């Protein structure tokens, strides 16, 4: 016959282990060497009795490579050369058994060939465990991307089989060495086996709190209460979603889950002891926060200083204190942000620049039910409306385009009369701001609206706050500011963030390996998109979204943040998570062929979304040369079983609350697809980006962006009107989040608003050689060309001084649409996914 020369890149559990790597010839790879792994090649062209493809022999790792070009950090590359001939046909498939007993990474195997047919290469990326634990083989194949026509005869079984075997079903407990991809509901984050403080409801499958779907997981039921969960300290993912990384320090989730297991217990042992005071009592303690820092105790900055990732998060002076990094919000000016053009300006550039409504009719009326802040409406006037500016009447600011709206009347107003019995002092909030003829916005007035002033029968309680810029008016004007942000900073966490990046995509993670094999044009299209992401979800299931955890006791809605969020998604729309969509619905844009993107803005200067809607037709650009490359007719997109099975599974079942909306495209034609393939990308790399890598830059300074409001505003003649008059500084601080929350929540916001050094860019990024379809690759490499471009205009934009609205009195260009980034802090960066 002859023998087919093989290579196999993999990497040791060791090179990539949290636990090992901490710290980060001698010669540890000669027991992968005897007959410790074996290799077994199946045929693509050649068959067996029936249908399938033969066979090789299984054939162990022959020898250690030392060095090779391509390479790389911790890889380790070995021989192995496999017994084959003309008559065996050619190799599309591979079973891997590793009878080592630790499991290692395996990164890829090259076969340097026969016949006139080129090298064929394999693409793993999976660990593999003893083969003890499997039943039927890890099986890999080939490059080659094929349609489910399957493609080639012989592996159209092993190409079912391997999807099958994913899908496993949904009994079962799942363990660490599993790849079984299945869906459960939220019935996990309480927990009523410590008392029934901590049951909190299930999220999915019922019409109160319908939720996306998230990894199933299979433990027990809990011992009070069989529909939900028990807890665990080990939350199961497929293996292969929870990545691994060689530097000590690019572990971020580890740093995360440390805040809350490790740091908080001892952040309370100087607070529930004593070193430091329990409240803030000035502006300037809040900023030595960046300075000098907190002094601690030995004991405890030796508990909190000598432990894993945390190194590069805190910064220590000598000894005892526990510094952070002067966020670039107060890096030109420490008190710019107080400024009403700083302010309005965040709705825009800031770290939910999502929300903007322009104002159709006045005044705002509510979407609740029966009583009348509701059925009619908000109680600010066409009195309280215009001060300094233009004399318009309302009507024709409104004709004009002109006014806009800021409304967090309608969420927390039904569970108002609950939050405000804890320790927390809420208002439902209304903003309405003008724009200036100099093109900046400046919010003109503020209502301030609590529940039943008896009852919840005709409900609201408002008042209204307008412009002051002296005296105590102008601490008045301020605490008015802050309850509208405390509001903002909750929705913008559960809702603009969790709900709509993480919650959402999740599904989709579960759909696509459920469905579409490896091998799938699709599959690898939306892939990169999915990374480290359920291991993300995994993680703020155990410890942000729980019940004890950080989010309960930061933000604004407390106990009711993640139900709240689930009424939320009553409203949520897929096709309007599409930027172009998400404007128009929201009053900020106009279809519009004219214009560079069929859309005209109101507000041009509005960066968040004159940035976003380059990267968004980027996105689109690319998925239409991609998906037209692979779909020759719409007929051939609905004769698709994997991509049908797929859109099914995802609208019935994953988010299978919504299975009845209206909107839903169909998969029948290849725009539909494209539609939703560019949201999907949409949502997981700019959207997540704009929404999450801005939140220590602006929130990092607490008095910005307070998580939680804990007393009412001072009244008429009332003491702490009278105290608001003499040391308001005080009056704010007692208002807003207390320094020990303040210590988590910064804590949190800033490993969350960096990057890994080994992130994944949208940039034109991928892992390695995921096709050997040369006209994909191209298509690629197009695409990052046009970000490399768009990342050229929007520094242009950044130092165009007309544009105001990017830099602010703040100083603080909005980078956060740039696609490139280095990495820790930075104010930019579009990654691939949610990956953090
Ligand atoms: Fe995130």
């Amino acid at each position: 016959g002859h023998k087919i020369k093989g290579t196999v890149v993999l990497m040791r559990k060791n090179v990539l282990d949290v636990n090992s790597v901490t710290s980060v010839t001698l010669d540890t790879l000669t027991a992968f060497l005897g007959r410790s792994v074996s290799l077994q090649l199946i045929s693509a062209t050649k068959a067996d009795a029936n249908g399938k493809g033969k066979l090789g022999k299984a054939t162990f790792l022959e020898g250690i490579i030392t060095s090779l070009p391509t390479l790389g950090a911790g890889q380790s590359a070995f021989k192995i050369n496999f017994e084959w001939d003309d008559g065996s046909g050619i190799p599309g498939a591979f079973y891997i058994k590793n009878f080592m007993q630790t499991e290692f990474f395996l990164v890829s195997l090259t076969l340097e060939d026969i016949p006139n047919h080129g090298s064929i290469h394999f693409v793993c990326n999976s660990w593999i465990y003893n083969a003890k634990l499997f039943k039927s083989d890890r099986i890999f194949f080939a490059n080659q991307t094929y349609l489910p026509s399957e493609t080639p005869a012989p592996l159209v079984k092993y190409r079912e089989e391997e999807l099958h075997n994913l899908r496993g079903d949904g009994t079962g407990e799942r363990k660490e060495w599993e790849r079984i991809y299945d869906y459960d509901v939220y019935n996990d984050l309480g927990d009523p086996d410590k008392g029934e403080n901590h049951a909190r409801p299930v999220l999915g499958g019922n019409d109160t709190f319908p939720y996306p779907r998230r990894g199933r997981t299979g433990r027990k039921p809990t011992r009070k209460d069989p529909n939900s969960e028990s807890r665990s300290n080990d939350v199961y993912l497929p293996r292969d979603e929870a990545f691994g990384h060689l530097k000590s320090s690019d572990f971020l989730t580890y740093g995360l889950k440390s805040v809350s297991q490790n740091v908080l217990p001892l952040l309370q042992s100087a607070f529930d002891l004593n070193f430091t005071p329990r409240e803030f009592d000035s502006f300037d303690e809040v900023h030595g926060l960046y300075s000098g820092g907190i002094k601690l105790p030995t004991d405890i900055i030796s508990k909190i200083s000598p432990l894993p990732v945390l190194k590069e998060i805190f910064r220590t002076d000598g000894e005892q204190a526990l510094k952070f990094p002067p966020p670039k919000v107060i890096q030109v000016s420490k008190s710019a942000w107080m400024t009403d053009e700083e302010f309005a300006r965040e709705m825009l550039a800031g770290v939910n620049p999502n929300l903007i409504r322009c104002l159709k009719d006045f005044p705002p009326r509510s979407k609740l039910d029966s009583q009348v802040y509701g059925d009619h409406t908000s109680q600010i006037t066409k009195e309280h409306l215009e001060p300094n500016l233009e004399g318009l009447t309302v009507d024709e600011a409104i004709q004009n385009k002109r006014l806009f709206l800021l409304d967090h009347h309608d969420p927390i107003m039904p569970y108002l009369r609950r939050i405000n019995a804890t320790s927390t002092k809420a208002y439902a909030t209304r903003t309405i701001l003008f724009l200036k003829n100099d093109g900046t916005l400046r919010p003109l007035a503020i209502e301030l609206s609590l529940p039943h002033p008896q009852g919840d029968q005709s409900g609201a309680f408002s008042q209204v706050f307008l412009p002051a810029d002296e005296g105590v008016e102008s601490s008045i004007w301020l605490l008015a500011k802050a309850y509208v942000v405390v509001n903002d900073s909750c929705y913008h966490q559960l809702v603009s963030h969790w709900l709509n990046t993480h919650a959402v995509v999740e599904p989709f993670i579960i759909a696509t390996n459920r469905h579409l094999s490896v091998v799938h044009p699709i599959y690898k299209l939306l892939h990169p998109h999915y990374r480290d992401t359920m291991n993300i979800n995994g993680l703020a299931r155990l410890s942000l979204v729980n019940d004890g955890g950080v989010i309960e006791q930061t933000f604004l809605w407390g106990r009711y943040s993640v139900e709240m969020s689930a009424v939320v998604y009553k409203d949520w729309v897929f096709t309007d998570q599409a930027l172009p969509a998400d404007l128009i619905k929201r009053g900020m844009a106009i279809e519009d062929p004219s214009c560079p993107h069929g859309i005209r803005l109101v507000i041009e200067d509005y960066p968040y979304t004159v940035d976003g809607l380059e990267i968004w037709d980027a996105i689109k650009t690319w998925v239409h040369e991609y998906v037209f490359l692979y779909y020759k007719s719409d007929d051939t997109l609905r004769e698709d079983p994997e991509l049908q099975a797929c859109w099914k599974e995802l609208v019935e079942v994953g988010h299978g609350d919504k299975k009845n909306e209206p909107w839903w495209p169909k998969m029948q034609t290849r725009e539909e697809l494209v539609e939703a393939c560019a949201i999907i990308i949409w949502t997981a790399s700019a959207l997540h980006a704009a929404v999450n890598f801005g939140q220590y830059p602006y929130g990092g300074l607490i008095l910005n962006r307070p998580t939680l409001s804990r007393r009412f505003m001072p009244e008429k003649g009332s003491a702490e009107y009278e105290e608001l008059r003499k040391n308001p500084q005080k009056a704010y601080l007692k208002t807003i989040t207390p320094k020990f929350q303040t210590l988590i929540d910064l804590s949190v916001i800033e490993i969350l608003s960096r990057h890994a050094s080994d992130e994944v860019y949208l940039g034109e990024r991928d892992n390695p050689n995921w096709t050997s379809d040369t006209r994909a690759l191209e298509a690629f490499k197009r695409f990052g060309n046009k970000l490399a471009q768009i990342e050229n205009k929007l520094s242009e934009r950044n130092n165009d001084e007309k544009l105001r609205n990017r830099c602010g009195p703040v100083q603080m260009p909005y980078t956060l649409l740039l696609p490139s980034s280095k990495e820790g802090l930075t104010f930019r960066g579009i990654p691939n996914s949610i990956s953090i």
